[PDB]
């Protein structure tokens, strides 16, 4: 019932991961906290992090969930890998002391056991990662009902409210350039995110239903040459293409999904080191749970 | 006596090429497979073979039947399996001196025995690239009326926990991707090694219970389908009174015949898709039978 979300937030010392002691339970742990209404867990994270540390921060990969009974019901924490992009602590509302420590001695200091499960979790991959965040373009009603040309169908109002809602999700994890499949509601999906990083939207002809229908190569070959450039990039499809690609990608890696789904609005992040495929973490659309 | 033995087609994209074995032993060539271990099933041993044979990971889809030859003990009985390399490289073993890789017409050519031929042909009847459902039961549980608490909470026995383990390589050997449970604890705790394994939550699934199934099979089959297309391979553990139905309703609406059937504790049916639609659907006995 409860819904959180928190960090492993690290520096590079070879890192160093944040541990932060609260008053109230006199515990020391990862910092992380609730969702506020309107907010997914990657949004939460990063502000409760800032909140919690003083520090801005990068989300990677995800570091999986935990879960524990509480007075209010059941608490879920979804955790993330998080670099630090710079800040300074001071204590807070609800933490006195952080201290940076070197994985094996945070280890000793997180006194609750999935705190060091995840961070457990943290040191079996890269935790320098680049990140290829796959968006499925947000609600858009229905083809039946669209009189034009189906591929110039516009986001309804839901799918409006839910492109918003992705610029602060995708700025959560650094995005720094757009690409969008050749049709209206892939744009639309992101161009509130390209007003607030003043970017423009790449347009790829090669990665819409049609296209990779007649050659799913030639969209596979696409997607590593985006990848393969510098920044985080944002590339934002159709349904029939993204399963497709995540599935071709996951299996060369042999990386496997924790979550899955394809549902519009949602959001597949790719983490990469060195080229390679580290974490594929599937995001609900951002007003579904 | 019998000798149980398994092996597998293994393949990679060219369209599709596969791999030839050559043995010293016999100056053969021949499909990868060999001895089932001391209480190793069939699908488990597959995998070992290839990788022990042929250098490569895989993962395996669709059954192939099995034959039958005489050897000097008597009989000698394989299993096979379509199995999708998933990366390594060959290099000369204890068994196999030299590998080749095929289209399928060379294939049959190059392979010398009949048998081999009859599950190279059985092959190419049916797509391969396909995706994998895993509908388990769960493990043995004692019984409802021995059981002080609330059913949904009644756990597996011993002999329940063994089969929860065991199934960790045989759940594996297919490349599960992504865990779901109905709502009971005995589902759970069936795929809980493996979540430890794969270090992942289970999703819970309430619309899969036997009581869900009995007042609303409908919305059964949708989910199960929903699972189903969804990126990666599912492992969904579930009810007695549940599976029969589900896949004899997904068995007929695709014309695909099972070639063995069963409902045992701790049994799996591996549901192979390609495009969405069933192409196989194969009964693994539990694990421990
Ligand atoms: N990772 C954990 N595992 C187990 N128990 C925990 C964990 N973190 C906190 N607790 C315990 O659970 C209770 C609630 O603490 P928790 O930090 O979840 O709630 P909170 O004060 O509302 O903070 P937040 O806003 O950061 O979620 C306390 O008894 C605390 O010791
Ligand atoms: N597919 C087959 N059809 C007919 N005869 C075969 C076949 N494979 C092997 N043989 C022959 O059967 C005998 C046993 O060979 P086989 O490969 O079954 O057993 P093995 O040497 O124990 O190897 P493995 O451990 O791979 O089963 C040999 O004479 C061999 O030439
Ligand atoms: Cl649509
Ligand atoms: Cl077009
Ligand atoms: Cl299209
Ligand atoms: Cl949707
Ligand atoms: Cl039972
Ligand atoms: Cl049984
Ligand atoms: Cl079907
Ligand atoms: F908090
Ligand atoms: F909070
Ligand atoms: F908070
Ligand atoms: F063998
Ligand atoms: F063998
Ligand atoms: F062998
Ligand atoms: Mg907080
Ligand atoms: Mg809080
Ligand atoms: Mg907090
Ligand atoms: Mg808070
Ligand atoms: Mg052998
Ligand atoms: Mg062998
Ligand atoms: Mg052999
Ligand atoms: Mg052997």
């Amino acid at each position: 019932t409860v819904r959180a979300a928190g960090a492993v937030l690290w520096r590079d010392a070879t890192v160093e991961v944040a541990v932060i002691h609260r008053p109230r339970y006199d515990d020391w742990s990862l910092p992380k906290g609730k969702l506020d209404q309107g907010e997914t867990e990657p949004v939460a994270a990063a502000r409760e992090i800032h909140e919690e540390t003083g520090h801005t921060a990068v989300l990677g990969r995800r570091l999986g969930r935990v879960t524990y009974p509480i007075p209010q019901g059941t608490k879920r924490v979804w955790y993330w890998a998080a670099k630090s992009t710079g800040g300074d602590f001071s204590p807070n509302d609800e933490v006195d002391k952080l201290v940076w420590l070197p994985v094996d001695a945070a280890m000793d200091q997180l006194q609750y056991p999935d705190d060091r499960k995840v961070l457990r979790r943290f040191v079996k991959r890269p935790v320098d990662t680049k990140t290829v965040l796959v968006v499925r373009h947000g609600t858009a009603g229905r083809r039946s009902r669209y009189k034009g040309d189906d591929r110039k169908r516009p986001l309804d109002k839901r799918g409006r409210a839910q492109a918003e809602a992705l610029v602060a999700q995708l700025m959560a994890f650094g995005a720094t350039t757009l690409y969008a499949a050749d049709r209206v509601r892939c744009h639309q999906t992101i161009e509130p995110l390209a007003q607030e990083l003043d970017q423009l939207i790449h347009n790829e002809p090669l990665l819409t239903e049609e296209a990779y229908a007649a050659d799913h190569k030639a969209a596979r070959k696409r997607l590593l040459e985006i990848a393969g450039r510098p920044g985080n990039p944002v590339i934002c499809t159709q349904g029939k293409v993204i399963p497709g690609l995540i599935e071709w990608w996951c299996e060369r890696a042999k990386v496997r999904p924790e979550t899955t789904g394809n549902r519009k609005g949602s959001t597949w992040v790719l983490s990469l080191s060195d080229g390679e495929l580290v974490g594929a973490d599937y995001l609900s659309p951002p007003d579904e749970k």
